[PDB]
């Protein structure tokens, strides 16, 4: 997260930390959200790559103990089956893994709550990314768990040609695109938190920047929208 401010420890207890085995350590790769005690949520990009994937829940520091994490391997990796790795753009960009074990929820660990099918967001509405993405373009993983306050940028306005133009599809969200604050590699995967009817929903998982940069001024980030997905999480589930 680019612009960004360190979350409180408590505020974004669904987000996790999405881990690939590094020699003889892990390293951050992405962010997810926690959506059944032993269900993540997170980007199909996320895991194109062969890797041994763990999750860390309750984490808030990559590089301190924080006396909160729980860390379970990843058992099982569904995709959306319509990802194309090489058309980001097409979207789909959407993956589910289940846990090898349960997590215990507490105020450090909560499922995330997904939006009702169907529902997008007015045009500038408040919301949140969190991550421990880069905090400047080209720049390096955060320590301590960021949050930056990206308003959304409706379908209309974000696929204007001077925005992101065909590129977006109405199954994302995008939010952002001020120059200041952005998503940025290393958060994608994770969750857009959306204020609505005075409850944080989970309305995006983040998907993409601009090749540009992180923080480019009319390329707001630009996240899966989870609300055209829930059919489909719930049929994965359901079968798994
Ligand atoms: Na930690």
């Amino acid at each position: 997260v680019v612009g960004g401010t360190e979350a409180q420890r408590n505020s974004w207890p669904s987000q996790i930390s999405l881990q690939y085995r590094s020699g003889s350590s892990w390293a951050h790769t992405c962010g997810g959200t926690l959506i059944r005690q032993n269900w993540v949520m997170t980007a199909a990009h996320c895991v194109d790559r062969e890797l041994t994937f763990r999750v860390v829940v309750g984490e808030h520091n990559l590089n301190q103990n924080d006396g909160t994490e729980q860390y379970v391997g990843v058992q099982k990796i569904v995709v959306h089956p319509y990802w194309n790795t090489d058309d980001v753009a097409a979207g789909y960009d959407i993956a589910l893994l289940r846990l090898a074990q349960s997590v215990t929820l507490n105020s450090y660990v909560q499922l995330g709550v997904l939006p009702r099918a169907g529902t997008i967001l007015a045009n500038n509405s408040p919301c949140y990314i969190t991550g421990w993405g880069l905090t400047r373009t080209n720049g390096q993983l955060a320590q301590t768990l960021q949050q930056a306050y990206l308003p959304t940028v409706d379908y209309a306005i974000c696929s204007s040609s001077s925005y992101w133009g065909s590129t977006v599809k109405n199954s994302m969200v995008c939010a952002g695109g001020d120059g200041v604050r952005s998503g940025c590699q290393g958060d994608s995967g994770g969750p857009l938190h959306c204020l609505v009817n005075g409850q944080y929903a989970v309305h995006g998982v983040t998907s993409f920047v601009s090749r540009l940069g992180c923080n480019v001024t009319r390329k707001p980030t630009v996240f899966t929208r989870v609300s055209a997905y829930i059919s489909w999480i719930n049929n994965v589930i359901a079968s798994n």
